[PDB]
């Protein structure tokens, strides 16, 4: 059909069809008379998996022969989404499979929809890991993703009576054809026990053993024939475990609970034992595997052969674990073991919000990991000795920098552990990296300025353009070729097309087609009727106070009130779509979801409004829904309070896909506006400096309420029960937070947000100028490719050279 | 190599090799450089599975088209063992695979050893189910095995310090290539709740739902291209289940515990709730599936299209369940629903031992299955009304026959439910069936004499001859052809060879080869050194008081004492091998294992004994060990107290494989001796009538102890600590039971057992006459083919005609 989807050759097609029918018969044990669409999906998945195998075997082979430095990306989260379409894209099989399936009388797009998302992450951090794996494969790095194969990923979200309800995400019920179990590489992980000191060193004894069984998933690079590995551990009980009889067998569950379920908190730390178990489990199994590989190539060369990247502090125990192995098992002296550890490990920080910081109570570590605690204290002592020598007399510095926090309960600051034990610490956007150096890690920065770097986040243009937006991919490719898909900076060439009538027509056409398709998807799957001619105003991301969905709610209510005041006046019609999950125990986040739906109930059913204003809560926001809605968006809402959103990646996805951004100077928004030019971005609100000025004098929300009549009216509607006539006090908690306890200064930005929203509507009245600005955005979106990010990691942290050379087929 | 293993054609072999290499690459994702023997096993398993698929699809297809009466064998146990070799045998692929693997440089026999047993049963009952599936497929019956896919089968048995230790049988760790998950046929099963009565009948409401997900395993018939289905249910939680968050997900375990583990009791009832859950779970899912199939062909024709065979009372709830569906859901009147139920259901009884009888407390049924209880009471009332009309005034009869037993706790007699709700009740050997009519079911028999039948047990000559003893299979086939493998009566033709010098030579040679192979297997796997020239005296079966392993121990100790008395006298050398599992909570059974090993410690280490007497406990007796040891045996020990062993099947396996039997007139032993002639069997001990005479006057063990000096010496050795020098009182419980509380009258049979054992040794001194008697045994073993058994079931219970006609390939 379209060119970027590749060739459908006669041979190729015939072959895919034969293999499809072979899998249906032999793999699925079905004839064409009893097969369901699910069987068909499975037959196709196996057929495509077949094309990976040789490449996967050869790539792993090639790494053994060449022995390059290996990158180990340790994450508790990999937010992969669906694998089928991504695999086809990367193997150039898409058109061939479309053709092959078509000829069997099947719609490939209908089959694609049957695949469960691998929702093994919460949000930005987990998706960053996924984009990274794609880029690392595309850049020919010998890189391995290591995590946990959770039986249950992020919960499926249902709305009932406007409230979020959580359901178990049983993504493995029907089987996963993409993974290969490797039981022969099963490893023991130890817990509990106690430490004996002997003649020749400390001994960790009387432990409980859980086994870690690995599952490997192929990670194909873009058309280079590279297939890297994602290795995820599953917990299994040993067979002597517990071993009246029945109960002992049933108690095997206790041990396997470790890999059972993803904790569904985004930027929130919950200090539960099961969570620490997961953190140690992935670290212990991963490090044994790393060391085993290494010895099949003296520890002096370890950092020349191994890089370990820590995705947040979740795998911070890799630092004490590597020490434990080097010192207790391999019998290296402390100082050498330490040198090796620091040169191997690097730490990526993802947020400055205090409630996200991992601070583990000591009593927990004491019981579960007694040896690791001793090692942590030893690290703390030696670290503080270095600090005291550098800053003699500065006792306050000593307590601020300690890995151990005194207080009610003593805790370990895992972020402090990470900085101490890493040769590099990076934030995830320039402004975030600056804030790390100015504020929370200032002391660490003054001690070791060389450790601190920036690596601005990115997204893969494979999933986030070619895959989800083939029509845009194609019109770009018509003008400038296909090379940009693995070299996104090439999009700058689109700037010479900003005054091309045909290209303007194409850009707008693709946007319109995307909106029609999405509007249809809404009606089919969720019986809702949206005007496709309206401006699509979308905020999709986890529900959070800092992300300020509430600010969007205030704008929505304002438009509503303006319409009612003057019903017979023109306004640019909008569909406001808001979507995301709240963490199950985050009450405020759950109230915001309810507020959103309650506004919809009023707005969507008002006859005077008509199709001028629609408010839709998009249920079950996940990767596969992002792929649908992001291409359909006109306006991206990126409206976190300045200094709170470390980077964001949603922002970049929308820039790439032809939406304009309304946002604060926060996270990568600053770099996006810099790349596109401020005149091509809808910037509003306090800067970082403004927020600090307001904090110095104190944030009084009442001042805003007293001075802005439009705002007062909204707060009164909320309070009086305009939005909740049966429970008039439903939203008392919300009004109250906004008036008395708003950490995120919603009111402070309200006035500038509304004015800036008026400028958006004004530009939308002028399609040509809208589209011209869109082009300026897409054309400058190159920096935000994860290819750029990973090449920066490779060169400035890992000490490896990326490559775009094909392995042989 | 050998003829019964089939042709290895050039095409066949080439083809298997291609498919083997295809699976290694594509299925297992391995090159020949990294593959382990386990990978090789898996590649072969997939390759053989491929040959089943078309046949499986066509057979299921054929049953839909022809719509024959369907047989549903409901068992909580299917003791399948390994599948690979059995599949090859039934598809005639064995030599071809041997050749194909050989050419790849692999030993097929080494690969076969890597397969886990599917140990989804305890002993006789579970193995009977497996043999039946084989026969039903071989006789072209449209038959389905229905059970539970336990995650853990019968525990792996280790001996430590002579004691049994249990380990979890994690048979699914590496995957099962033989099963196909069918998630699309998932069904709800309900538990708990309460009953509302309405205008239109009773309604079971507020239930908890567990899902039943089926896994299908192919059951190939012998060379007829028939492949039937074994469908096993796995328990899965619904996704709204429990749905703070984490705990709700972790609690999904509660529901899935149902299919987690096989209860390891043989002929023992344990009234645990989890066990009742399993019983209902398999019944509820099975019946929905049966009815669904039926409606895709009015309930008047149900029994013309459906037979349900109940393997013991374990699935007795099928009777109230079928009523519940017919009455509550389908709205049939009681009497019609009942007629349908009786005409559909048939009950096989497996034992008369009182501790095996399922008697479920009412409070348990009340809570878990309140509707089923009401239906059971309704059945009871109507049944007792029929009894009162037939036997007016006989109040005692009424209480004896009640389905409900009064007492401490009220209980339901599930066996009574089965007789009431079945058109046929069979025992499992002639003498057992007679005892059912004379004793425990006399009342039921007097009411409905037409219900009571015999169906003498059998074993499949595929697994139990061709597969485990190819060398015997071959020399038989040399004289009489291959037809006997599916028509075992043909073995009678061997009687014309009883005076053939060559055939005598062959029989003895094969026995000798089997003993060499087994003796080697002992050294390799368990570092033990046995004289292959000795008589192999084997007792393999579950450890039980009724099976009288202790009687064997007494004989062993007697030979020991005789040798010591007169060291310099000739005795026929013996290896006594005893093996089997004790139920984990059966203290006595566990003490017997320890006694066995303690005798070995004394006997095997006595220099004066030499290699004249060896005592070996065979660890982890299971199906795949039976396949090795049974062909190697000279003497089969079948020595249960008369009237206790309903049938036995071990007895038949050994008769088929060239061992002579020493046994009591118990179970099928009576029919075996009748088939072979008593002169060709070593019969000893009390008959049934003798046991009854002894019970009438009282069993005084002391009388035996006082009159038999040889016996007194043994009891004194036991007591004084001859066998346990460090714990002198170790065996106090055993001496005590033997002296004061022996239900099984070990002493009563001791004297006759020893004399009869002397006759065995005497015949063994004469190889030619030994072998001639062996031939008379093999030659008359035809009746004990499960083909005979199933043809009897088909004709006299199910109302279907067996067939030996090939389906097209
Ligand atoms: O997931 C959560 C996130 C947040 C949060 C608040 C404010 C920030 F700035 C950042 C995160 O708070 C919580 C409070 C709870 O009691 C339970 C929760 O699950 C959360
Ligand atoms: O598995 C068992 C079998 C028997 C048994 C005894 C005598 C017979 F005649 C038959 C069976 O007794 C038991 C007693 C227990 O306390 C626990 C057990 O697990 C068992």
């Amino acid at each position: 059909q379209i060119s970027v989807r590749g060739l459908a050759g006669v041979e190729n097609v015939t072959e895919l069809k034969k293999n499809f029918n072979r899998h249906l018969h032999f793999t699925l044990v079905k004839d064409r008379n009893v097969a369901t669409p699910r069987d068909y999906y499975f037959a196709l998945a196996h057929t495509v998996r077949d094309h990976l195998v040789g490449r996967w075997i050869r790539t792993q082979q090639h790494y053994y022969e060449k022995d390059p430095k290996r990158i180990y990306y340790l994450s508790l989260e990999f937010y992969m989404g669906r694998t089928l379409q991504n695999t086809m894209v990367n193997l150039a099989l898409e058109n061939a499979c479309d053709e092959a399936t078509y000829q069997l009388g099947l719609d490939m797009e209908e089959l694609e929809e049957i695949e469960e998302d691998a929702g093994l992450g919460n949000g930005g951090l987990g998706r960053l890991a996924a984009c990274f794996l794609d880029s690392m494969a595309t850049l020919g790095l010998a890189a391995y993703g290591y995590g946990i194969r959770y039986e249950f990923g992020i919960f499926n979200q249902k709305i009932c009576g406007g409230w979020q309800m959580e359901e178990a995400d049983d993504w493995l019920r029907y089987g996963n054809p993409w993974e290969k179990a490797r039981p022969e590489f099963t490893l023991p992980v130890h817990f509990y026990g106690r430490v004996e000191h002997t003649s020749q060193g400390a001994k960790w004894v009387d432990t409980q053993v859980v086994l870690a069984m690995p599952y490997d998933t192929p990670v194909p690079g873009y058309r280079n024939n590279v297939v890297n590995t994602m290795r995820l551990w599953s917990a299994k009980a040993p067979n002597d475990f517990n071993l009246g009889y029945i109960q002992a067998v049933l108690d095997r569950n206790l041990a396997e609970n470790i890999s059972r379920v993803l904790y569904p908190n985004d930027n929130f730390f919950e200090g539960k034992e099961l969570r620490l178990k997961q953190e140690y489990f992935v670290v212990a199994a991963t490090l044994q595997d790393i060391i085993r590989r290494f010895k099949s190539s003296n520890f002096d060369a370890f950092p020349d052969k191994v890089a370990i990247q820590l995705n947040d502090t979740h795998p911070s125990l890799a630092i004490p674990e590597l020490m434990r192995v080097l010192v207790d098992l391999e019998r290296l002296d402390w100082d050498k073991a330490w040198e090796v550890t620091v040169k191997t490990c690097a730490y990526t920080n993802h947020t400055v919000l205090p409630e996200a910081l991992e601070r583990w109570p000591v009593h927990l570590l004491e019981t579960l990991l007694p040896r690791h605690l001793q090692i942590i204290y030893e690290i703390n002592q030696r670290f503080l000795n270095r600090v005291a020598a550098a800053f003699p007399g500065d006792v306050d510095r000593l307590r601020r920098m300690s890995l151990v926090e005194e207080g009610a309960v003593k805790r370990i600051n895992m972020a402090h552990l990470c900085i101490a034990g890493s040769h590099a610490v990076n934030g995830v956007a320039r402004i975030h990296s600056e804030i790390l150096k100015k504020t929370i890690f200032k002391d660490f920065y003054e001690l070791e300025p060389h450790k601190f770097q920036n690596k601005t986040n990115g997204i893969t243009p494979r999933r986030w353009l070619v895959l989800c937006n083939p029509g845009l991919a194609e019109i770009i490719a018509e003008r400038i070729g296909e090379e940009y898909i693995s070299d996104l900076d090439q999009l700058r060439k689109l700037l010479s097309y900003v005054d091309d009538e045909a290209f303007i027509r194409d850009v707008a056409k693709v946007k319109q087609e995307n909106k029609l398709k999405f509007a249809a998807y809404l009606e089919r799957e969720y019986k809702v009727h949206i005007n496709p001619n309206s401006l699509f105003d979308v905020q999709v991301k986890r529900i959070h106070e800092y992300k300020r969905q509430l600010l969007n709610c205030l704008h929505v209510i304002t438009l509503y009130n303006r319409i009612k005041k003057e019903p017979n006046k023109f306004v640019v019609p909008r569909t406001v779509m808001i979507g995301g999950k709240a963490a199950p125990g985050y009450h405020m986040a759950k109230m915001i979801i309810k507020l959103i739906t309650a506004i919809g109930d009023v707005v969507n059913h008002d006859p005077v409004v008509g199709d001028r204003l629609r408010v839709i809560f998009l249920e079950n926001y996940r990767v596969s829904l992002a792929e649908k809605v992001i291409p359909a968006a006109d306006l991206s809402e990126q409206i976190s309070t300045a200094g709170t959103e470390a980077s964001g990646t949603g922002n970049m996805k929308f820039m790439l896909n032809g939406a304009l951004t309304i946002g604060t100077m926060d996270g990568a928004n600053v770099e996006m506006a810099e790349e596109a030019g401020e005149e091509n971005f809808f910037i509003f609100g306090m800067r970082v400096e403004d927020v600090d000025r307001l904090d110095q004098r104190g944030y009084n929300a009442q001042e805003y309420y007293d001075r802005i009549p439009e705002l007062r009216q909204i707060i009164e509607q909320l309070s009086s029960g305009f939005f909740s006539p049966k429970q008039p006090d439903l939203f008392k908690d919300i009004v109250n937070m906004l008036m008395h306890h708003d950490r995120f200064k919603v009111f402070a930005d309200y006035e500038e947000y509304v004015k800036c929203q008026e400028r958006v509507s004004a530009l939308y009245k002028n399609p040509r100028e809208w589209t011209r600005m869109v082009i300026r955005n897409i054309a400058t979106s190159g920096k935000f490719s994860s290819d750029r990010t990973i090449a920066q990691y490779a060169r400035e942290i890992w000490g490896v050279e990326p490559s775009r050379q094909r392995l042989p087929a």
